[PDB]
């Protein structure tokens, strides 16, 4: 009803739908149990039914390949659409073809090494107010929640880096420009409302001519003046928002003000809850693993002695880190999936592609899949070391994508992480506790996202 | 299209309705100006549409009569319907009929003369609080915005005198407790959302299967468990909750659990901005009229010398006071209509009414009717002398409506307003300063309130 | 999601429903089975979803009588809402309340027996027809399609004693009279339109407004017209047009113009596939069981001797006559299920019922029942013999229902039927074809209807 | 409301819209009043919009050319959705881009003059056809309706030009066949249920999912089996089913037995009640000018002495047969306007055009226009003599459209019509009636039809 008929056509396996729902009853266990299930039942490819909306599992690296960089902007240019979006129907990872690709070249050149490398002395600051913070709660012992003070981190350098405020949002928790930032929380595409939406995808516009948003329309109106005055108060009198403003001083056709204010709302949910998750999970991870945790103390005090300051060159200096990062982001790839919209009847490596079908990579389930990686479920950061990192393809390994569509943070969301484990790693050791979770569970929600938040000790060095 | 002919059939005058949108460009002006030029346009009775949906305002005193007393029961028992409510559906100023009838039954008690006597020490103490602050501002000369000392007023009243809960909201700006109270805030009926609502009713149910609600999602969970804390920390170990919770242990069939949830929501949002908006309208008239101010200190002084703590019995002494009070009223009646639905074919005071149709009291244009008040514009007190105060019709003069279904909060309102302003103005006067809005100019919009927010001189005495 | 969660509460049983769809996967084998099933696995109540919609079935004959009779009036008044209706909102058999307890006061008149004995010469002169039109099949030894043959002769009969127009409709299959009125099909209730309804009844304001009707505007507006020209026709210059038009010669209110439109409608639709189908059913059953269509034919030559003309009298005289049309009744209840809206919480044989339940009567199910029906499978007519016809409860044979809302076309309908049946036997004979489904399979579909249509030879007496 | 700000910011003039409905209240005079008006009030380009749908209006040739020539495959390669359709999704009329494309491809060689040069002998027979009735009504005296007979015309060419089915459609009014196809009448697109959709286009998607269609269910059903049963009986065992099943015995990608259905279904609707109404405008415009008509019948009886059979060579061989036809076509052009969307933000002879507009040619008005046409009212074949046919612009005189987009069935349409006429011309004279509506008014509705049925005299020559 109507369109469940299509895979059972091509040939292509897959899970039963029921009128309407299409296959959704499914994730009652989670967008990634389903995943595995369907990857280890069906093999190298299948299909499924989001409603009406008909997705394409793919495994096969050249597959993968070709609809993330080669026929990128030919055929599988835009992701799908999720809900009302209202004016952010403008933000670059939402946007779509031309728009998109005018957008993602005004906004590439902020996202370089070099500019980067100017935002590094920026990002430090916060390590040392981290660690005062945490020293607080060291010294009082008294179990750490890592994703508050995390949190508290990541909005520290988000708010600095993209606007110039200068926020201990900890201790400010209830600072204005701390409080509507924080609401901008990852969307849980398996909460009621987002279910709906995929049942009644009809329902979208309605909701749009409603002027609904998923974005609430009130912290994005705060942020929106609160630009303008920024906007204002620089023009005239090294963020993000600055480095937008140069550009709309010249794709082609500039920068509009409404759009500079999508990019700006987009990034901080984009680094918020990620950079923050992200950590969380590297933490317990070096907790879990306390040799893993000495071997990265011994890395940096190696390369910065006598605790030095941490900087762009030194970061990147440090291998055994890249190691635990990248073998965290293994197992906790935040995305979770990749997905690109078929523009077009296509055939890629031997296999017809209708239009309108949803192509999807399952990353977490890529990630954890035995006939690629040994021990999958083990935490092991040797299998990113510089002898066996040439062994992992690029193409099964995503936590960040691949092809023009990437993650534009990369670079940033990497050199943000490391900056604030280094001068915390520096300080501290983070250890169990009685209340931690072990072996944490997923959430089996929407969200890559821990079932209990991690809880952990922490002494001072 | 296609009820707009009704009233053109039944001899009822009315401005002409477009396709779709009935009337509704009409308010533009605001509800209230809609109104007054109905009202001298076409005489004592008239017709128009929000959308679709048959509108008939009356203003003769005996209809009026009937509908709000004497047909109550049979035929006018409910309000309109006005958008997706999902559990605040159960709030007795949304419920209707019997079930309506029944939360009237369980909740009266509550607002009785002898529960309101014992909630007034409550009150009372919330008053002193108000003082000191506002000697804090007024010890720095600096001009002072009514609504916010008065909100955090309203809003220390509310959660002490339903909940217990004592905080400085002033000071405590950012108390979990003090923010999520802060959002329930008046509806906008003229706002993007809600004029939508009034040509597309037909999306309500959309927006209701969707769990969409005009009363946050938020705010109401964080009061429901706050609640069900409350209510399980007293029991086992004087406010509304209590009352209400005294109730549940046993019209009839109890109170459940999530009943009395809305209930305490509704009478937030009921009290908090009107017990506000209503003492700003009047500190504004005691300004612009310095006179009556002096008038009513003088009262005070007599009734309670040496600044004597005023008491429940102190309070119903006070004359002019009363007069004050209700002359705002008139000319601030912050409800602006009454209305009910009509559910039966009726014929009253001579006229067919058919099913179907919303009957609407426009009680500001009544207010300020010529042809019951004698300067109608004019803020004069004298009306409500003891004198004169024979000659009003309760049925012109009626800002908490009438009826069984008036306004439950009335005494409890007025005892509010008038403790707030006996202590203040014990000690404060009230002076226009040169960026007072002179003559206040009303909101074009959809509430009662200031076009631009009332700020005042405030000296001590 | 939401409202599932109903019966678990109250302790009724019922099969798990599906989020969003409720139990309605459950109807892939039709209304019928899905109850009879019911019935055997819960007892003599239990639960299910439309939807969102819960029903609840009940089968017991106290309990039943008291939703039918005892509490109609008071809770247990109207029918479920199904779909888009809009001027047929007005039908009687669709309408609310007092509005409808007004028209069935205005019509019941309209269907005592001394109307019904006026209109017997005229549904005679079809019989006529109908028997000419036969025999040209029967001297032809052609197989004869009953549902056609017969519904030519409703559409005759239902033509002629509405409106006076007195058409050939087999002969006249293009009279623009006759093609409109065969459009008046029964609703599939499970087919996709429907279906769709009962997931999503938020969507029927929708179709509202925008003038969809399930009722083709086309239908409607041919035979709206139609009427106000004959109604224009006879003003000035013994059917039920004119039962109408002489009742609006004045509950009370009288007929309005559109008033009688609707029920001259919703007489065709009630009377034409129904009649229609109920004697394919009879003809069916005589065929296939030889000796009652032998001892029906004998007591029809010995009421009517000389093969006499039926009349009014005969008619009820004929008992074996109206055995075999209760026994296929029992058999084939069109209607299937009985249903009420629940209008107020109560209590009714000690179980509480809570506003807004649909109470269903499952009368298919009921009707083959064991532990009331001895053989229920099996047709047998002496069931209803004058001897056992009173160990028959009223409660579980309800082929027509019961109470203030039972089928008022009762009377006729069995008039109507009879006279047919008897002028057919005393001229034929009907026995099996080669291609004649046997047994009768039952649509799995949501009519009560052959899977296959019913045809029959015919020979000439 | 809101993007209702679209040309005030462009510099674009045109009438102010209001709230959701946009300017559709300007259509209570028909389409084509709106145009003209627009054009004198506004200038060379002017925009409004329908609902929240921007449209702009342009009447410059170049601009004209670059918009239906030069841009249609870069940008203006599709026209406005307008409704549910279903299947009919893949109609060529209604496809989209590079569907489109293919469609076109696929069904051009169809329409060459090689084909339609062996389907003359045809489209002739049934000349004589409308001869013999014709005159049937000419020997009885009385008056005779255009539209029907030229209707009965026009459905006797469709049936056998596209399926070969042989019918005398005036007296075999209700052949199934004929009854199913009567019904695909042009969309009116001021009824209300298409303002409807205008105003709420969110609504489309809802009528979708479920499966209702501007295009009946049941006459697009009952041709999906007819094609299904012919296909199947040609094979194995001239017109344009053949010529399509010729085709998909094989841009690309062949034709799909439901793409094949949908072109056959997209032509008859197409060239029905077109080629009837078309005919009916020219025989009213050849009574009311009988000289006309006279030089029309002797340039006939000079190609065709005897009244020889016309061919496909001698029907273009006529000129002033040619120049009645055009000038019909300028005076009623009954497409009324030409549209497509802008699929990108561009720059055409100097103006800029952002994404999703609809850009909007007006046919009507342009070709009433005083600055190209000299008494453009009037009715003068002389315009297109081979002597001033040269000073009229073909972007200004656009009956069929231009570009690769233009009407398919132009050369069929023009020879079907001149068939007809010469035929009709050769036998009868044709004289106003007392009853014939001069001057003929046009349709105040959507379509461009008379407002009153042309009747005329028919005498035997
Ligand atoms: C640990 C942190 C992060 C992870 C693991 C991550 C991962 C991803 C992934 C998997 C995608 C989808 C890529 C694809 O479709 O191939 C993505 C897209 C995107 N990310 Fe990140 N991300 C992180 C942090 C950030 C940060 C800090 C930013 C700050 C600017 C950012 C901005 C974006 C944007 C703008 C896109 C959409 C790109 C486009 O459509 O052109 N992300 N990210
Ligand atoms: C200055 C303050 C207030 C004014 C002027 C006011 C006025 C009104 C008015 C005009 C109505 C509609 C009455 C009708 O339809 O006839 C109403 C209803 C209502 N009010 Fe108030 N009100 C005030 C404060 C309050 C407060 C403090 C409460 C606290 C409990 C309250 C609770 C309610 C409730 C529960 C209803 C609906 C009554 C029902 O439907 O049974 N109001 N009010
Ligand atoms: C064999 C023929 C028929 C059968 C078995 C039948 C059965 C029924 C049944 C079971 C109901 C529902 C009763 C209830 O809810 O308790 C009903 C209602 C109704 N029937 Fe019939 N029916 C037949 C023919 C007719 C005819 C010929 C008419 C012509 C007037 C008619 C008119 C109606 C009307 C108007 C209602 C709704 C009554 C109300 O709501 O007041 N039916 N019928
Ligand atoms: C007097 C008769 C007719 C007139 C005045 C007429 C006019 C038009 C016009 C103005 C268009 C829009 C062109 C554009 O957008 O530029 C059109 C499109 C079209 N017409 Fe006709 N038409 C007529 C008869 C027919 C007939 C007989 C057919 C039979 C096949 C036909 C098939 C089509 C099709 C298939 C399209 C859409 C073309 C496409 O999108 O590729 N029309 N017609
Ligand atoms: C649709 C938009 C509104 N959602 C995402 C799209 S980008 C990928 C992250 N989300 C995701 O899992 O979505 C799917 C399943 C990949 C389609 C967004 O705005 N992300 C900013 C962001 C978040 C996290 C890491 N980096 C950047």
């Amino acid at each position: 009803t109507h369109s469940h008929g299509l895979f059972k056509k091509l040939g292509i396996p897959g899970p039963t739908p029921l009128p309407f729902l299409g296959n959704i009853l499914s994730y009652h266990k989670g967008f990634c149990m389903f995943d595995m299930e369907c990857h280890k039942k069906y093999g190298k490819v299948w299909g499924f039914y989001d409603g009406q909306q008909p997705v394409l599992a793919i495994t096969d690296p050249d597959m993968i390949k070709t609809v993330l960089v080669k026929e990128c902007y030919s055929v599988f240019t835009n992701r799908r659409p999720f809900g009302p979006v209202g004016f952010m129907k403008s933000a670059i990872s939402i946007a779509e073809d031309e728009e998109w690709k005018r957008l993602r070249s005004l906004l590439s050149p902020t996202f370089t090494s070099g500019k980067l490398k100017e935002m590094v002395p920026i990002i430090a600051q916060y390590g040392d107010v981290l660690v005062r913070n945490l020293r607080r709660e060291a010294e009082t012992g008294k179990p750490v929640t890592l994703k508050d003070v995390f949190g508290a981190y990541s909005m520290d350098v988000i708010t600095s880096t993209s606007f110039g405020v200068n926020i201990d949002s900890l201790n400010n928790p209830q600072d204005p420009f701390v409080e509507n930032t924080k609401k901008l929380l990852r969307f849980d595409f398996l909460d009621p409302f987002f279910l709906s939406i995929t049942v009644f995808p009809f329902l979208i516009p309605i909701l749009e001519v409603l002027n609904i948003c998923v974005f609430p329309r009130e912290v994005t109106n705060f942020l929106r003046k609160s630009v303008k005055r920024m906007k204002e108060s620089r023009l005239e009198d090294v963020d993000f928002l600055q480095l937008m403003i140069d550009s709309q001083n010249s794709s082609h056709k500039a920068l509009s003000d409404l759009e500079l204010v999508a990019q700006s709302i987009i990034f901080i949910f984009a680094g918020y809850e990620t950079t923050s998750s992200v950590l969380s999970f590297i933490m317990y991870e070096l907790a879990t693993h306390p040799d893993v945790q000495q071997k990265l103390q011994e890395e940096i005090d190696a390369v910065l002695p006598n605790k030095a300051p941490p900087t762009y060159d030194t970061v990147l200096q440090m291998e055994y880190l890249d190691m635990v990062v990248n073998e965290t982001l293994r197992l906790f790839p935040i995305a979770m999936r990749l997905e690109r919209v078929c523009k077009k009847d296509v055939e890629i490596n031997g296999m017809f592609i209708p239009k309108g079908v949803v192509v999807m990579i399952p990353s977490y389930a890529l990630h954890r899949d035995p006939k690629y990686w040994t021990e999958p479920e083990k935490f092991l950061p040797e299998r990113f070391s510089k002898k066996n990192k040439d062994n992992i393809d690029p193409y099964i390994y995503t936590p960040f994508g691949s092809g023009p569509r990437n993650c534009i943070g990369m670079r940033f969301a990497l050199m943000n992480m490391k900056l604030a484990l280094i001068r915390v790693l520096q300080n501290f050791s983070f250890k169990p506790c009685k209340e931690t979770q072990i072996p944490l569970k997923l959430s089996l929600g929407g969200l890559l996202q821990p079932e209990k938040p991690v809880v952990l000790k922490v002494e001072s060095r």
